[PDB]
């Protein structure tokens, strides 16, 4: 009678079923607890202990022999023994299984199909799984997994895919087809989803909508009525806030949206926020300085009832409702460098950061991203003199990423030409200045070096570019601040899209803009390379 426990869901921990052995007297009942533990051990990502415990099993009755083979095949699928896993499940009598056992049976199939990148068959497997589930939370997990398979499936296979008279598969295919067809237009996709829940009302997902789509069902376009602009426009950083203001205004154009300017150099940020609340302003851009942003982070409740696009990021930056961080951050240029370098074939690179507070953060943003692509920690080394790079290379003889001045970067390579002259050098936008990109003696010495910078510098002939280069006096920093202000107008009008729409992307003057889980605005950088006396865009 206790063997029948196998036919049900196993909701306890592995330690629970294993510890019951000391109290379990009968031999069959000891084996049952062993199988229940092995079943849960897989759900705990402990495959070896599951296979190991299976090796402790002795003599089993037929009901146990059956449950073991389920756990055997699931292990095989975990270890990518796809042909083995399937043959192990072809040997079972699918009629002898309970609903819970059929659920585990078809989940293993879905993993084999997913292992083989065969997404449609993996979805078909999870539909049969859903028919045998009883726990609501397990239902939701199957639906969340099912949605993830469709979202990774090739877009062509989905458009031409037939539902094969299968209503379940029909509703799934139509749902993903709407997602891919209108994800760039969320307002339109919201109408499609609401239509979907009336088209397939008895669909399992009509009741338990996948998590990724709940924010999209009743999505609402940003309706900016009033903006408050927090920038330093007097005293210190005046040029920063004024040039940023120039970009914001020029990108705003003939918009009726009233903007109220708040000068942080002459007013407290907590007083500004209070006055904004008083004037009925529900949308802010800024502040710019890290310290002033931390005033918000020192008490997030201040911005209760507002959408705020802060223009910087701090170590205290974190997930805060209706708060998103958008700064010309070196962490982004390092995260982009980790990507560029990886896609180019670089493995285990040397990273040269300055031994200051800014260098540690950027190195951490670099490595964390590198842990994603490489699964390893990179060589982050901190330099006090550009000449210290020599010993870093003298350790072993490859690609370098360095954050340094345009001249500091020229010293580094010169020190390395005798040591390793054919080294692939990557740098951040800090290595790009007007005084140096106009002189071929610098452009020639830097042949092969590539750096990240905003895509605005691709077109140095456009009238748009013309007017700005002469207006800023030829200083790239003032030109990037102008680009940020402009992209802030793009971003603050796409604010709700940014928080609610997965993978949302925007082509702005500062790069391809998107958001992470902490609504930190990421930037996909443009990469430029010095080639035979010219600077050409290599990527993006």
């Amino acid at each position: 009678n206790f063997t029948q426990t196998l036919q049900k869901d196993a909701n306890a921990s592995s330690e629970f079923y294993i510890n019951k052995l000391g109290q379990t007297q009968e031999l069959e009942d000891q084996q049952t607890y062993k199988l229940l533990a092995a079943r849960v051990l897989i759900r705990e990502n402990k495959v070896e202990q599951s296979a190991a415990l299976l090796r402790e099993l002795g003599e089993l009755n037929d009901a146990q022999k059956l449950d073991r083979a389920l756990i055997e095949a699931r292990i095989s699928a975990a270890k990518n023994a796809n042909e083995v896993a399937q043959n192990q499940l072809r040997a079972l009598d699918l009629n002898k299984l309970s609903p819970s056992q059929k659920s585990r049976y078809y989940e293993t199939l879905a993993i084999v199909a997913e292992n083989r990148k065969d997404m449609i068959e993996a979805v078909k497997a999870r539909i049969e799984m859903d028919k045998n589930l009883t726990d609501v939370q397990r239902h939701q997990d199957n639906i969340d997994k099912t949605w993830a398979l469709l979202r990774s499936a090739n877009t062509g296979v989905i458009n031409n895919a037939s539902d094969e008279g299968n209503a379940a598969l029909g509703g799934w295919l139509t749902l993903i087809k709407a997602y891919n067809d209108y994800i760039r237009q969320p307002v339109q996709l919201s109408q499609a989803l609401q239509s979907w829940k009336n088209a397939y009302p008895n669909h399992a997902a009509a009741t338990l909508f996948p998590k990724e789509l709940l924010t999209l069902l009743n999505f609402q376009q940003t309706n900016v009525s009033q903006i408050g602009l927090l920038l330093p426009l007097s005293g210190d950083g005046q040029i920063l806030g004024t040039t940023i203001q120039s970009g914001f205004n020029d990108a705003k154009g003939n918009s009726t949206i009233p903007v109220q300017v708040f000068d942080t150099s002459m007013n407290s940020v907590q007083d500004i926020i209070a006055q904004a609340k008083q004037a009925g302003i529900k949308t802010l851009v800024g502040p710019l300085l890290k310290q002033n942003l931390d005033v918000i982070l020192a008490d997030p409740a201040q911005i209760q009832g507002m959408d705020v696009l802060a223009l910087n990021a701090t170590p205290n930056s974190r997930a805060i409702p209706q708060l998103c961080y958008y700064g010309l951050s070196p962490e982004d240029e390092a995260e982009s460098a980790a990507n560029k370098m990886w896609n180019d074939g670089v493995r285990n690179p040397l990273v040269a950061m300055p031994q200051n507070d800014l260098g540690q953060r950027v190195g951490n943003a670099f490595n964390v991203r590198w842990q994603q692509l490489a699964g390893t920690d990179a060589n982050i080394r901190y330099y006090n003199l550009p000449a210290d790079v020599t010993y870093f290379v003298q350790e072993n003889n490859t690609a370098l990423y360095a954050v340094a001045s345009p001249t500091e970067l020229a010293e580094m390579k010169g020190y390395l030409t005798n040591i390793v002259p054919n080294l692939a050098i990557y740098a951040s936008s800090r290595a790009s200045a007007s005084a140096t990109n106009t002189n071929t003696d610098f452009i020639a010495q830097m042949n092969g070096v590539q750096f990240s910078d905003i895509p605005f510098f691709k077109d140095t002939n456009s009238p748009q570019y013309q007017k700005l280069a002469k207006s800023t006096g030829g200083e790239y920093q003032l030109m990037r601040l102008y680009a940020m202000g402009a992209d802030a107008w793009l971003l603050i009008n796409q604010f709700n899209e940014l928080r609610q729409v997965p993978g949302y992307r925007l082509s702005g003057l500062t790069g391809i803009l998107s958001a992470d889980t902490n609504c930190n605005v990421e930037r996909d950088m443009t990469w430029y390379q010095y080639q035979d006396g010219a600077i050409v865009p290599v990527a993006n």
